[PDB]
């Protein structure tokens, strides 16, 4: 769902989860290691270099992207938009 973009299934999975004690920060798992997956396919560069749209100001867009699934699906959770933050700068300073 979250490479889908599929916020309103995402959304009602979060109602779900948000009921039982740490079942979203057991989703700030997944959306963190999908942030690390992302996150290092862009930084790392290769080649001839990649688009701007992807890495040069696509990482910046990476958290953004990240942060509309955090509000369409994930009501601006404090647990979420505070936890996936780490790994964004994570290995946003390998640039």
């Amino acid at each position: 769902m979250l490479k889908n973009g599929k916020t309103e299934d995402l959304g009602c999975m979060y109602k779900l989860f948000s009921r039982v004690p740490n079942g979203l920060k057991t989703m700030c798992e997944c959306m963190s290691s999908y942030l690390r997956e992302q996150g290092k396919a862009l930084v790392s560069e290769e080649g001839e270099g990649k688009n701007p749209v992807d890495y040069i100001q696509g990482l910046l867009d990476l958290k953004s992207r990240f942060d509309r699934f955090l509000l369409e699906s994930f009501n601006n959770d404090r647990l979420f938009k505070q936890t996936i933050a780490g790994d964004f700068e994570y290995f946003l300073n390998l640039n």
